[PDB]
C-alpha cells in the first residue's frame, strides 16, 4: 500500500535523524518493514551498560496493526519472556491493547524502554520474576544485572 510506504519512509527518516535518547532503529536490509532496533540499558536500572537488540516487524496492515517487536538479546524482566516476547499495551490492538495509528515505531520503542525501567507486575509474562521483583527486589536487581552482564554486554 502506498499509504503504508509513505508512512514508513517518514518514520525511518525520523528514526534516523531524531531517534529517542538511548534508542536506535534501522533497516536490516532494503525492506522498510524488516527493521532492527537497539535500546541502551538505562542508568540506575539493572540493565545499565547493556545493549539490547530487538526485531521490529511491520505488518502488512500497519499503521492499523501494531509493530511486532521482540527482544533478540536475552533480558531478565517480569514482562518479557524467554523468547523475547513483550507484554505491553501499546503493542496490542484494542479493546485490551493501546495501539492506535497515531502512535509509531519511535513511540512504542520508547514505551519498551520505559517498561525496562518500570516493570508491570500487574501483567506478568514471567511469574517467578514478577514475584521476585515484587517481594525480593534486591534479588531481582542482582539477577537482572547478572543476566545483563552475561547476555547484553
Ligand atoms: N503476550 C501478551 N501480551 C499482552 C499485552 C497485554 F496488555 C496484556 C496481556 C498480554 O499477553
Amino acid at each position: 500500500s502506498m499509504q503504508r510506504a509513505s508512512r514508513l519512509k517518514r518514520e525511518l527518516h525520523m528514526l534516523a535523524t531524531e531517534p529517542p535518547p538511548g534508542i536506535t532503529c534501522w533497516q536490516d536490509k532494503d525492506q522498510m518493514d524488516d527493521l532492527r532496533a537497539q535500546i541502551l540499558g538505562g542508568a540506575n536500572t539493572p540493565y545499565e551498560k547493556g545493549v539490547f537488540k530487538l526485531e521490529v516487524i511491520i505488518p502488512e496492515r500497519y499503521p492499523f496493526e501494531p509493530p511486532q517487536i521482540r527482544f533478540l538479546t536475552p533480558i531478565y524482566h517480569p514482562n518479557i519472556d524467554s523468547a523475547g516476547r513483550i507484554c505491553l499495551d501499546v503493542l496490542k490492538l484494542p479493546p485490551k491493547g493501546a495501539w492506535r495509528p497515531s502512535l509509531n515505531i519511535a513511540t512504542v520503542l520508547t514505551s519498551i524502554q520505559l517498561l525496562m525501567s518500570e516493570p508491570n507486575p500487574d501483567d506478568p509474562l514471567m511469574a517467578d520474576i514478577s514475584s521476585e521483583f515484587k517481594y525480593n527486589k534486591p534479588a531481582f536487581l542482582k539477577n537482572a544485572r547478572q543476566w545483563t552482564e552475561k547476555h547484553a554486554r
